């Protein structure tokens, strides 16, 4: 995982996608986010 994500969070979203590389790019799966 390259950062923690919450189901809860909206805006959390937003950088689990930037840690995968950019905007649009991942995914959030659970508690951990998962870079498609």
């Amino acid at each position: 995982m390259c950062m923690p994500c919450f189901t809860t969070d909206h805006q959390m979203a937003r950088k689990c996608d930037d840690c995968c590389g950019g905007k649009g790019r991942g995914k959030c799966y659970g508690p951990q986010c998962l870079c498609r």
